[PDB]
């Protein structure tokens, strides 16, 4: 099938390969959907003398064809992508054991955990908050320019690297949209309902503009310091609440220009939402 | 889409509804893929005076359209099914809060945990082991007769109820095959690679005979007291090992007639595998 074809083409296929003997695995940093990520260290990694501390993405126990598919796809995507606000790939190990992707280690963990262990003024201004949002916007403008739809943009999918630098990660669900400017999935998707654009939920259509919708949910998360979207509202209720025109209220400690920006990422019509370029301009304005 | 249609038809739709006020939730029993299961107690449940201790299946945090789809489907399936070796449904709560399915509580937990906390002779004969396998076979013959393909048969998906009684659970991935005797999924499935039949892996075809293959993996698990299939072999290696005719070796403390039975559930050609009726006969033979 499509998968066995990919796996065999992959096993037959550069400068992405890394000796498994030079990689040492350590504690688990995170799990969840699709994979496991462990802290690691790599000896003589792409020109760097000695050890570099890295993160290693692998298949969890009992992986389905779907999670294997997502791992190989994330690898194919990350090889093409380069940007200061996108996670960096160093290589992979595929030869004498499990498939492992060697990626950039982020000193501060996920954006969601980073926010949750902090407070509004770890102390963080709303100027830091908006700075976070902005770095992500630039990241996203870049991937949009690459004709790439992330699909799974969320605080748990952004890493905080050294310097409090945002890195977009988790390219498992990302899809190329060069040809048609849309990705359409016939079956039910694996993105959390509460982050999906209204057209993705009802019609299974994903574009840069539905990434825009997720970005609005992610702003909400940033502003709330790691709150849970639509708190206390079950996911199945979202179909009707969204189509009947309902949206999350302005949270506490949110400025009107920020909430105004979220509201615009959640317009029903994908065309009436801003594009990442104009989002970034909006945030840079707010940040002064 | 197909999902919003189901959700609205469900919200518009008997004697399956249960007052949410009469249900009390308690500790988490299990999680993983698709849902969470919590211990609960239900007041005045389907004719039963007082409280009955039950299990409650719900959506985990941040559920995708896919997990919601699997929850509603499991509910639709469980309403049609009745057998001493299939989990019993009591009802659901859908009205004023999250969707919850109220099912049979199994005193001993999953078959996998039950086996792992035991020893060959908690002490268990190989006669108990084979008894477990047999109860599952009868369960499966019944669902096969209902023209139902389980798809996700595995020790973690069997519960051990009072009397050490096996109950097949987790009907999330189950599919009706009345019309065509097969279920075909175009996209990549969410069943663990190591439990899927060779035709399911390569061609995305599921039938009662690929359930037979999973049952062979499950026998292996029973015999090994909760071992991990294909230990130390990465899932992606399975395509080639399976198509080149490789199979798990006879494990320790396994009789030849038992291993002979697994080997037959793993024939390349779905037609050369036994049917559950003949599997059950084989096990009842062994059990003396
Ligand atoms: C201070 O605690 C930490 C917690 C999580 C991380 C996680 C990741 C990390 O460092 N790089 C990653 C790449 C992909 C994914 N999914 C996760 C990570 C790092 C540090
Ligand atoms: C002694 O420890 C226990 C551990 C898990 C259970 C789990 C379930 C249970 O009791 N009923 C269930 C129905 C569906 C699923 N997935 C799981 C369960 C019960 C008892």
């Amino acid at each position: 099938g499509p998968l066995s074809l990919s796996v065999d083409a992959f096993k037959i296929l550069p400068k992405w390969e890394f000796p498994r003997k030079n990689l040492v695995l350590g504690k688990t940093l995170g799990e969840g959907e699709f994979g496991k990520v462990v802290k690691a260290t790599a000896f003589h990694l792409k020109g760097r003398a000695g050890y570099t501390t890295v993160a290693v993405k692998m298949l969890k126990e009992n992986a389905s064809p779907s999670e294997l598919r997502d791992l190989l796809s994330e690898f194919n995507v990350l090889k093409q992508v380069n940007h200061p606000h996108v996670i960096k790939l160093y290589g992979a190990c595929s030869q004498d054991g499990p498939l492992l992707l060697i990626v950039e280690y982020a000193k501060y963990g996920s954006l969601r955990g980073f926010l949750r262990e902090s407070r509004k003024v770890r102390a963080l201004t709303m100027g830091d908050l908006i700075s976070f949002a902005w770095q992500i916007s630039q990241g996203m403008q870049y991937l949009a320019e690459m004709k790439l739809v992330h699909r799974d943009l969320a605080a748990r999918n952004i890493l905080v690297a050294e310097g409090r630098k945002m890195k977009i990660s988790d390219f498992g669900l990302s899809r190329d949209v060069y040809e048609e400017d849309s990705y359409v999935k016939r079956s039910q998707g694996r993105i959390p309902v509460k982050w999906m654009a209204i057209e993705s939920l009802f019609d299974h259509i994903y574009t840069t503009q539905s990434d825009v919708w997720s970005f609005g949910v992610l702003l909400w998360e940033i502003v709330t310091l790691g709150g849970n979207p639509y708190p206390g509202i079950p996911p199945e209720r979202l179909f009707n609440l969204l189509k009947t025109g309902h949206r999350m209220e302005r949270p506490d400690n949110c400025s009107e220009e920020m909430y105004r920006l979220m509201l615009q990422c959640w317009k029903q019509e994908p065309d009436k939402r801003p594009v990442f370029a104009d989002i970034s301009k909006d945030l840079e304005k707010m940040m002064v």
